[PDB]
């Protein structure tokens, strides 16, 4: 039975959106032409006098529904864009044979921080036995308290490369400054951007410019819109090898470190066609939730799950209470293995 | 520059074409809002938006990147949404647009929202006659007319003190008469509304009950000032709409109280949202108070926050006083003893 | 290394001295908790903490920086606080520690929390016999026993459809009998609890009423399963404590429903908190459901989220179905039409 | 009348805290000694085998109240600190005669972004006439959307220095990367760290190492604890010239861009003895709230208020809807001036 009149009103709106689309772009072309003319004379692209003059035209005789302040905002967005302009199936990221976003489901495992060769070695052996190809380790660790461990740094990356080769593993690590992006290309297989750096644009650029998979974590308090925009930044600069990781978001809830937002996954999968992972360790911040949340994450259709393993977590240098020991890790794997 | 002028000429011609389509779009959107408002469907539809943005994306060949156009078009949809929201707010009895002049609530001679600034003071919970008596004496000496006390207390634990209940209301009426005070208390269920009319001068609805709609209705149906506290996690829109439930039932004697909102921040019990005050004062014609004790949850902030609240133009400030807070049965760490209260008063005497 | 050993020997000796003081400290803290729990004062006192940290700061000459010691001592105070919190949780009737074995609620043959997984399905609001009839037929064909419908609807606007009320409950009872279904509905005020017993099989408390304590009590006092939805902005602690109000009154037939929580995120009506489920299942002995329709507020997420919810070990999933959602009087964009529902069922058939 | 027994229990607890304080520090000394011994042999500071051995001792016969997992966490914090260790009246910041945190109340004013000489000049003239010494401008602007303006950069700093000299003003600007810290010393009087960079530790260090006032904005979603820790980082590295700015925090509320947290001010003032400012423009995100919120902020005892002014905001390149035009600014000043 339905609503004939709502549909037709919406039809009309759509039909207007296309008319708008066409005009904005013809406007675009004209703007390009103008830039060429201006730039030839060596005249600045941005003209606030000209903008004000155009806004005055828009503002005259406004008896449409909107406030004038509002219209000007709309038209201002248009002029911004004009200025900036003067100057679909699923993405796959192969890393060492893993075709992430193949539709299959991958696991990343390894210690929070890299602390020694023998440390990481211990883990690598254990994970390889679990048929995991993707290992992750913190060569650099972003550090909120004053007695936190910053990372071994390059010595870290060396250790990972060593392990990578030795054990036939793809190895993943966070990098924290544009300088170090370049350096890491030689040691690691995927570069991670931590959540605190989701809006470190310098770094994003830097990563946008290499031939390397990027693992971009969603910010502590980032909207999805924002997260997407950060990814599009990397891509817009050449690098389309991007994996998104949900890792929880910050809420009033104290039972959990962060609040895991599984809704994000299908949404991100739908709106970008990048693969999306979930970090069960840093979202919950709780050993007891790791397994359940992994399942959840698989069910909902994440491309992979990421968690942290360390041979003696009680003495680790980061995340003592969050990491799985190797026993805990094997139990964990048996149980999501049985997610069949 | 002959050619730059002539290019701008044409751009102008387009801006008008755009202007006209944006506005026609506006109108259709209003038509939709009316439908949505009738049938009670949420104003904001992200599934719908993404469907519209996919068409834009399926039909873009022009020069601008798709991510960029989508940004532009979102700003349009935002504005379309705000148009609807402002359209519904226009017609509410709680808005200034409906009732421009600002509402006054007389209680025992206090003309709240007259432009002056009033204080509500008293213990969190009513525990005994003598307890409240103690406080009342102290406050009266500070020229305060408005006393508040918890006849009923909503509680996180059911094993925590729930209130003396009616015995509570009796004690307050007694004090009211004895001390010539207007006396305020929270009531928690529609049944008890009726009963309280005999004892107290303003009925408070606690934050946890902001969306207990039956209680609202019940309160909407009496001849009594209501003091409506904003919910733990309520948008302003919502808070306003709860005030609408009350006015819609006949009662327009409503005072809004900001009392903080819930955030990730642990240093403070809640996060006091001072922005709300001038907003509520702009968007409605009701007086607005602030509860400094429950928002901060901290003795050390009571004073500062009161000043802040006066400065920003609150119609009043509300706080909690109790003769021995160490043994109080609620808010033992938050309440002012009588000394603390007199220090507090001397210091905000100086902010009107 | 002769000297390293002998230095470590001494460090060990200190670790024990520390161990012993930390524990004695623990005990004193428990003693304080008992006092605080008696008199109903908040467990966490930042003013108190800062007073303690100032002493540490006023007396530090040893080698460690003050900012560093304070960090250590905070971790101690955290643990002292958690000790109290876990002490109070121990003794609640809602905890596993009290009632280790897990609670079962039989409703019309469904043994909820038996370990199997149940589905609740039906329209947001009850609008007509034929409306609900339509849905009931469809769900029964999907082997579902548990039907839910809104006899009363809490609403942001008082001008939005509030519910048919009793006529609603009548319609549901009719359907229940006609179709051999257990039928669920929200009730919104203590008065109406009593009345509903005759019509429906489970009483729901909406999220906005999680801290409507009178309603809780009212529900605590009947022989009826209760479906308690977690508040918009409720901590887990709180949600559990609201379930305590009910059990404390006699009724232990309680089902907890997660239905999202409120966050800065606008893409979703609320943010579904899947973490809660296994937590609630660990910390209490009650079954836990998820409402996928109200948490996401999005047709496109209904399926995924259901799977997620089953996987994580929810005792059930609850969603909304309506024969023409475009004209529904609530949730027009959220509800599944019957096709959508059958697609939905075929796909989660495959997750138990 | 009171609670004699609660007081005495608390007394006892305090008396224990001091006993703990004394032992942790004697432990500290011993640890220092050990480091010297280890480092002489050229042995790594961190010994996970040794830590596990100590944790096993702690864990044996636990019939105190705490779980073992918990005790180990406590003791782990202690060992962390021991490892890191191997290796009060109010602060005043003079800038160009302003004795910020003098107890008086200062204003910072100026445009969001620096766009041209004449632009900033326009503003500077207007503010100087309002007796303001502190001018702020965005040489670098951190940039969430893809058509946002990044800043003129150095050309920006030059322009500010020019204005500073010309108009006898102290001039403030955000800097976004450690490299640029050094450069800016020559152009500006206070360096701002934006909120998105509150936990960019690289940058903090860099700023911790200069002789320059720093204006540190609190992060989008930062606890107070975190904000403080970021400040202590700068200080711990030499620079104690720090001004904290509250600028709102991110909440579910859509009527306001962010939610202004005035509670923070007195708290920060109490807990650090740094001056604290409030940014009324970026917290509310609303022209209509600027004035009220300024008052609030003054009342509550902020050391200063910061807001944004621009000669034609409708055409500005950032914050079009938030900035005050010069009229609006004068009205604004008259009204907080009348905060007497
Ligand atoms: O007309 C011009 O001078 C342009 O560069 C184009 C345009 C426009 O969008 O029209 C855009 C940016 C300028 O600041 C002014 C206007
Ligand atoms: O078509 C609708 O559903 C509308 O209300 C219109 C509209 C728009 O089209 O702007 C506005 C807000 C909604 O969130 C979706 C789209
Ligand atoms: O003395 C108190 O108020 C306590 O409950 C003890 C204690 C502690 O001392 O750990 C713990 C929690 C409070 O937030 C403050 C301090
Ligand atoms: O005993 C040692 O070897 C130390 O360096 C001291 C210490 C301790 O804190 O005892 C701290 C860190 C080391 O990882 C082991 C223990
Ligand atoms: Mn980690
Ligand atoms: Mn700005």
């Amino acid at each position: 039975m339905g609503n004939e009149r709502l549909d037709e009103l919406r039809a009309r709106v759509d039909e207007i959106n296309l008319q708008l689309l066409k005009l904005i772009n013809e406007r675009g072309r004209l703007v390009q032409e103008i830039g060429k003319i201006k730039e030839a004379q060596g005249t600045h692209r941005y003209d606030p006098v000209r903008e004000r003059k155009m806004l005055d035209l828009i503002s005259e005789h406004n008896d449409g529904p909107f406030e004038t302040s509002t219209l000007q905002h709309i038209f201002k967005e248009i002029f911004k864009a004009a200025l900036e302009l003067q100057e679909p199936e699923n993405t796959i990221v192969e890393v060492k044979g893993e075709r992430i976003g193949d539709g299959n489901q991958y696991f990343v495992m390894g210690p929070c921080a890299v602390e020694s060769y023998e440390q990481v070695a211990a883990v690598a052996e254990a994970v390889k036995k679990q048929g995991i190809k993707l290992l992750r380790g913190g060569a650099y660790k972003p550090r909120t308290s004053p007695y936190d461990f910053q990372g071994l740094g390059v010595e870290g990356l060396k250790i990972l490369k060593r392990i990578a080769d030795e054990f036939d593993l793809a190895v993943i690590s966070e990098i924290v400054t544009p300088a170090d992006i370049e350096i890491a290309l030689d040691y690691i297989d995927v570069i991670q951007i931590g959540a605190r750096n989701m809006q470190n644009f310098e770094l994003l650029k830097a990563a946008g410019q290499v031939n390397k998979p990027i693992l971009l974590k969603r910010g502590l308090a980032a909207t999805i819109e924002e997260f997407i925009n950060a990814a599009e930044y990397i891509m817009s600069q050449g690098n389309g090898q991007i994996i998104l990781c949900e890792r929880g978001i910050r809420t009033y809830e104290r039972a959990t470190r962060n609040t895991l937002d599984i809704s994000a996954v299908p949404i991100l999968k739908k709106e970008t066609h990048l693969p999306v992972f979930v970090d069960v360790t840093h979202s919950t911040g709780r050993r007891d939730l790791l397994i359940p949340c992994a399942k959840a994450a698989l069910a909902i259709g994440a491309d992979g799950v990421m968690a942290e393993v360390h041979p003696d977590p009680a003495v680790a240098l980061s995340d003592s209470a969050q990491q799985m020991d190797i026993a805990q890790f094997n139990e964990f794997m048996e149980e999501v293995r049985a997610f069949q």
